[PDB]
């Protein structure tokens, strides 16, 4: 990553150890949970597009959802040579094309050239930004049921079906009709007191309600 | 977070890995026990609102005490926009930049390190408190007036009980009716020796007299 | 915590995650063993009573014990303002001013960098180990007039619970208690050594 | 290895107790699969060609791979001597002797010579050359440990497509040594060898379909 | 701890929580095994008293020990202040902390010429620390025999870490040198005396590698 | 140790906790195994002769390979002693006091005439000095403590060939003391098993290891 030397300097620092691991436990034991996403925003800062590459490259598993990564890497960076498709003048750089934005042609010197250029180009925030494009698919895939089968028990109480239904949301999202929805799969007992309350009651309200 | 550098400057830094797995580990570990809530707000010191998002983004479950948090965090900032209605004149955060939905990093670290500053940062950790507050007292399993000491329970063990249970049902805020209700409460040996010991007795004392 | 940087001065420092943890796992390991106390104020060097306040807050269990140190720390901030009556001049800080109730962060740095400073994260955690001590005492199990040599113990083992106990209570009067209670074989062996023995002569005469 | 000061120059530092044990690890958990080269070159960021010899000489066994090793790194310092023969003399004042590919592995070469090397103006990278020749002997090692055919990867009657799909392109990263590679053949392949249902539903989706609808198609 | 900056000074830092953890595991891991001394040595690098008290202050157990370890500590502190007798020189119960502040240590230690109280109270701890070690040493040396059946290399093992303890830690000696043959198994004794005088002890272990 | 300050400096900083417990989980979980020497080389990196003193000092078993450890410092620095003799006078200004053996093993200097060594233009690396006889003992160690010899380690019958030169490379790194042929390539080949041994001499004159091993695969 590049960060900040105390003389305000943007130098090139070599990933931790700890952020390697970090990343690499966080893929084994989460898998594709959503919160993997953020996880991997927060490990990745100030990441030039060979950092993201060699985080992706350490996940042992999970080949299947790296290839589909890969494929919406490959139509993010189509769409970069069409919206901003050589001699360079003296002081500057090359301008990106989609293989040098996700390292593929590109080296990690033109990487930190374009990311301390005073007129700046981030090509590890627009790489990261395909990345979590496409892990929001994967998210999405591996959610086992969808937002609409998600129904109280009879006999389970109301926090635990509220965490279902907005983990399940979480994941398909990676609202007038979700409230509509959240009541109308509470068990037929809880749904009657939901009924009873009226519109426009706070979740907090909605839960002390059913916490019987 | 915002850091001091050794040029006198302050400095954006990115959120350590160490941080992220001690705040996931606290979770996973303590669920929203009240002794949370001080960690949480250990754990980011010096954190930009962007910072706050990754953390309460890492969670796992609990989504629906997370769903709860944003109502909380909605209100606050509507509240904070009906509390807030020249050339060079700053632009002030609304409620939505303060919660970092609408405002960049760069913009957050323009107020945080303003001439006068802005601290967005800390304004946004005191709805994200009291919101954790509101999910620590719902989540108390058991009311502080079912507190009552076995007939073979130490006086010690019942009173760690007593003052654990009224920290989750104050969510750690701040009275001779506590004590009244701890010397109601406590079992008829230990009763008798605590009324014997007149009013206005420390609790050194008090269990001091209730160790035989 | 108030630590010095690279131009002589005092910065203000985030208190770190690894602090933290350690401070919660020797009240879980220790409990309220005699060493947790010099444990907390090497843990706690140099913080502000922000710090403090954040390192008491962290303790999930031992309510009693947390209650009690309320009590302790509420009785010296008392004692402090009594000390301190009210009367270019700075303003000096009360007794919920030190434990961190009634003071900003700003104002608790201004007060421990100021020339000459108000220490008043060093007054604070004063008040704190004055309450720990009493707890300590608290959870000591036995009193040490009870501590008394087994028939088949080894002497080294009851002295090991016997300077133990005293520890977490706390000379002529531990000397004479010592061999007092030895078991009548020891307690011959150190009363024919006389007067003068030291403990390493005490335990050698009785390794047997 | 070799990091940039506060001054902002190259020093040395010593190789961490921390990225020791780290390497050690992940060879004694994940012996040779494909993602240990990616996670060697990670860890030996900035390195000496004396820290890559430490790295390798932190292995306890695998010397049958280590040998292998060995040999390739040989034949890559051959081929080295053969495009960049050190010219006879004495060298300028200010100026470093030519490296030969010994040197470069580290065999022939102190410490402060590596060091010189590699922050002179320009700087000659003998840590980057040489853990380009380990990574290619690493290359054949990944193969070597990885004996299945991606043509004997074949869906269980019962197995979900999503783990078919794993045990897929695991076995086809270890083949091509992590190397990217767009082949329409290879996913044909992926079909061929799935399962009668999925198959079946896989045909009835037509040519030319993504993976991220092929397993949508098969998630039953 | 007083430890060198980055700008040439030195400075004082707090202990730090990893160095305060090892040290607790060490002693509860080794007790008073010799290896405990050189490791206390290697965590206290650049201590001043307060830190060393403090240091000795985590461990919980083995209170019989630190009653001892305070003793010698005050031999030593009053051979001191007998030895230095009445710019302000430090007392012994200055150099043990019990009558100093953070301040006047780090005043006496960074003086010119120095007064290095830390490593003086240093050499207390660790000389104190040697008879701990010693008295808790279960075996003598004398005893330390050969077993028939046991190898050669087994038995110098037994015999080292018996001498370590015993001679805490200080240093080829004659008498050790004939007390290692005079004790060894008839068969191996006859091979070491066959090799003759002043061999080395690569040499008596290759004869008698069985 | 001895590290690189932000004034280009040379100063001495203190062993660290982490590389103490490293060197000794080293010795408790692999004890002198060829692995072990690099391993104390990469974490003794930049120490003074006390450092390397006390990582010795932290092994609690194994003493009797710790005396032999001293007879060859002993011997190394009764070497240094005759080929660097040090000369009777008063010290230059501006200069040390030649270095002896016992100075080197750290058993007669101080600290600070240590980091003075290291530290000066030109440097006497007493510590790299000092860590060349503490290696030439242990390589000496890890040969005396090796079970089996390169001869004796055979090939089984149904041993995969790859398992057979594992074994063949680890132990003849221990009798090397990992220090790095036609001859142990003809002892691979000479003590394998009788259907890999004859299409090794098929495959023909100085075949690599990839070639040997792809050829006994099955
Ligand atoms: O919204 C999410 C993702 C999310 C998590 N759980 C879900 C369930 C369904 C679903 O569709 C999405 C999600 N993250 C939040 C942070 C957050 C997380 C949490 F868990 C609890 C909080 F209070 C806040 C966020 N991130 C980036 C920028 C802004 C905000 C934000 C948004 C709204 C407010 Cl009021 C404030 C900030
Ligand atoms: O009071 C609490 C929360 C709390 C914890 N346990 C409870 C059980 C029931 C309950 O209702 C609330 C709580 N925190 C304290 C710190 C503390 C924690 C502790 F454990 C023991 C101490 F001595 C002090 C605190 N935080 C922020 C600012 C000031 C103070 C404060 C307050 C009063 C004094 Cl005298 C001094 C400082
Ligand atoms: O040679 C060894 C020790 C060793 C290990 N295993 C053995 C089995 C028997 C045996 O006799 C000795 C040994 N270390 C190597 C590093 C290495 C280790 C490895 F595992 C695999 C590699 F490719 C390289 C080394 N160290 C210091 C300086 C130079 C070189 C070196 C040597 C030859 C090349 Cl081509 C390049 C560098
Ligand atoms: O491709 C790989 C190795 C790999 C992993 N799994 C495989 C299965 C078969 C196979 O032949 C090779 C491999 N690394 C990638 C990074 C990556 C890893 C991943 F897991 C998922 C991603 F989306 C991206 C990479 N490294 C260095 C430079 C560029 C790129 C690259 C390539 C293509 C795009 Cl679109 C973008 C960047
Ligand atoms: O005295 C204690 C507490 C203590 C521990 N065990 C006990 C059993 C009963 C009991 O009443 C109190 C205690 N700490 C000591 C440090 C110490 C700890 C130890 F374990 C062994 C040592 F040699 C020294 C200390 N701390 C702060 C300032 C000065 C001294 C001090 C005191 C006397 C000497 Cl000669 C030197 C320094
Ligand atoms: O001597 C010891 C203590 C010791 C350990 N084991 C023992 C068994 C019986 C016994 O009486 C004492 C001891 N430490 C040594 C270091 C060492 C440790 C080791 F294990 C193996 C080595 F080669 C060297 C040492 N420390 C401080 C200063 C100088 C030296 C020193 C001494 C002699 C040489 Cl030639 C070199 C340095």
């Amino acid at each position: 990553p590049i960060v900040q030397n105390l003389q305000g300097q943007m130098v090139h620092q070599c990933i931790s150890p700890r952020t390697l691991n970090a990343w690499v436990k966080v893929v084994e034991e989460k898998a594709f949970s959503p919160e993997v996403i953020p996880m991997f925003s927060a490990l990745s800062c100030g990441a030039t597009p060979q950092d993201l590459n060699t985080m992706l490259n350490t996940v042992g598993g999970h080949q299947a959802a790296m290839q589909m990564l890969k494929e919406t890497i490959n139509e993010e960076a189509a769409e970069w040579d069409r919206l901003h498709p050589g001699p360079i003048a003296p002081g500057q750089m090359r301008e990106p094309r989609g293989s040098d934005i996700a390292g593929t042609t590109s080296t990690l010197q033109e990487q930190i050239g374009w990311m301390t250029h005073n007129p700046p180009i981030p090509v590890g925030e627009i790489y990261k930004r395909w990345i979590i494009l496409g892990l929001n698919k994967i998210v999405r895939m591996y959610s086992p049921t969808s937002i609409l089968d998600i129904r109280q028990g009879p006999k389970e109480p109301f926090r635990d079906y509220v965490d279902r239904f907005y983990k399940t949301l979480r994941a398909e999202q990676a609202n007038a009709a979700t409230e509509t929805l959240l009541v109308q799969n509470a068990n037929p007992d809880c749904k009657t007191i939901l009924k009873a309350l009226g519109p426009g009651a706070t979740l907090e309200e909605m839960m002390t309600a059913c916490q019987g």
